[PDB]
DNA sequence: TGTCCCTTCGCGTCTCT
DNA sequence: AGAGACGCGAAGGGACA
């Protein structure tokens, strides 16, 4: 948007106005987003059918044309959309957000094309189900991974040995079409050479980057177990894992450096790598390990911790530049930061922290213990975030006590299980008859909202188990392990009574 | 410059157990 | 409770027209 000619653009601003128009409604963040990885002729498009693609036979959300929008190629995919959404949908038997999900894609318009050209020949011919197929085609180069497929899989099941589950899990991922010939050339060497099970190729290819991890692993799997004392399982793990070739290379170039000089166990060091961007990971606690844990306080052990994560390299980041304002100016041990960046999404939470220790603790009337228990767990900020918002309207309009939400929202998906307790708690305790404290005791658990949807599921709509169980027992059993512990029951009935 | 494809990395949620 | 699988998606890069 540089150099190439005098004076116009005054079309371009012309449309982003009228975007925020009533049809699509879009704000600033929405705009900057299609322009972003859509370009130019991706807001032109969109306008251009804005109107198209809100009513019709298509009525698209708003939302759902960003989404669409919003890739390399979007204005293809957007009219490839229109024009193919119904015919799939209908002659074909897919979902809106099916068509929506392939399309929302860098080169959609090959995805849509090419499912609607392969949906059959593999349904029918292949026994793969229609959702596998979405599977497949719901990436990057989904024509690749769909033609691959097609060419590849009577090949990999008779020859090879593999379940059609299994080339499925290779193909559904970018650079489908390259793991799967991958794989086909190196399973049998990785198998009777390197000595590996074909579950274990499966699980490597069965990534992002799989191409790379299979041919990384045959290339360097006998150097770490002879050079570097690695089993062949720890190296498996490392490609499987997320780490791929680029955590292998990372292993086999840092293994000594970290063990040696900076005194870790290779069992540490395997730990750390086995995860997305492991490379990543192993860098960042090559340097910063000192800083961290000679001057900025911490033992080896806490740094291995905060590192043995997806997005290490952030979390020790964020925790070596914050760690001094959050001990000093917030009052947390180092114990707490430590724990707060041992997740998911640590960059996140201690940031997250940072910004809202304050608000939660004035405004909202909160012990720091409690905001730290928030943010001690996956997806700390979103909780945090949450339990901001909606802390006055589950008090208030809901009748519950903070200490109540904040037990809710100290567990992963705290932010989902606030969310939908607010959904349901009305409906469970009135319609059903449960009692705000038993809806809240199922809520405070890991996979609470599942817990709560299944539990109001179950009632709403009697399964076959008649009763036999009593609300109160269903309680119990919800809150004992949520939703697995309750289709579990479910499944103690259906080919039974 | 846009479109298509591939790889790497990071965030969030649930379940195993 | 913590480890690990899974889904979702941004970000970066290469190839080609």
């Amino acid at each position: 948007m540089q150099w190439s000619g005098a004076r116009a653009l005054e079309a371009l601003l012309t449309v982003a106005g009228e975007l925020r128009g009533p049809p699509l409604q879009l704000d600033t963040g929405q705009l900057l987003k299609i322009a972003k990885r859509g370009g130019v002729t991706a807001v032109e498009a969109v306008h251009a059918w804005r109107n198209a693609l809100t009513g019709a036979p298509l009525n698209l959300t708003p939302e759902q044309v960003v989404a669409i929008a919003s890739h390399d190629g979007g204005k293809q995919a957007l009219e490839t959309v229109q024009r193919l959404l119904p015919v799939l949908c209908q002659a074909h038997g897919l979902t809106p957000q099916q068509v929506v999900a392939i399309a929302s894609h860098d080169g959609g318009k090959q995805a849509l094309e090419t499912v609607q050209r392969l949906l059959p020949v593999l349904c029918q011919a292949h026994g793969l189900t229609p959702e596998q197929v979405v599977a497949i085609a719901s990436h990057d180069g989904g024509k690749q991974a769909l033609e691959t497929v097609q060419a590849l899989l009577p090949v990999l099941c008779q020859a090879h040995g593999l379940t059609p589950e299994q080339v499925v899990a290779i193909a559904s991922n970018g650079g489908g079409k390259q793991a799967l010939e991958t794989v086909q050339r190196l399973l049998p060497v990785l198998c009777q050479a390197h000595g590996l099970t074909p579950q274990q190729v499966v699980a490597i290819a069965s990534n992002g980057g799989g191409k790379q991890a299979l041919e990384t692993v045959q290339r360097l799997l006998p150097v770490l177990c002879q050079a570097h004392g690695l089993t062949p399982q720890q190296v498996v793990a490392i490609a499987s894992r997320g780490g791929g070739k680029q955590a292998l290379e990372t292993v086999q170039r840092l293994l000594p450096v970290l063990c040696q000089a900076h005194g870790l166990t290779p069992q540490q060091v395997v730990a750390i790598a086995s995860n997305n961007g492991g490379k990543q990971a192993l860098e960042t606690v090559q340097r910063l390990l000192p800083v961290l844990c000679q001057a900025h306080g911490l033992t080896p052990q806490q740094v291995v911790a905060i590192a043995s994560h997806d997005g290490g390299k952030q979390a020790l980041e964020t925790v070596q530049r914050l760690l001094p304002v959050l001990c000093q100016a917030h009052g947390l041990t180092p114990q707490q930061v430590v724990a707060i960046a041992s997740n998911n999404g640590g960059k996140q939470a201690l940031e997250t922290v940072q910004r809202l220790l304050p608000v939660l603790c004035q405004a909202h009337g909160l012990t720091p213990e409690q905001v730290v228990a928030i943010a001690s767990n996956g997806g700390g900020k979103q909780a945090l975030e949450t339990v901001q918002r909606l802390l006055p309207v589950l008090c208030q309009a809901h009748g519950l006590t903070p200490e109540q939400v904040v037990a809710i929202a100290s567990h992963d998906g705290g932010k989902q299980a606030l969310e939908t307790v607010q959904r349901l708690l009305p409906v469970l305790c009135q319609a059903h008859g449960l009692t705000p404290q038993q809806v809240v005791a199922i809520a405070s658990n890991g996979g609470g909202r599942p817990a709560l949807e299944s539990i109001v599921a179950q009632l709403s709509r009697p399964d076959p188990a008649l009763a036999a169980l009593t609300n109160d027992h269903l309680v119990a059993l919800a809150c004992l392990g949520g939703r697995p512990a309750l289709d579990a029951v479910k499944k103690l009935e259906h080919h039974h009574h």
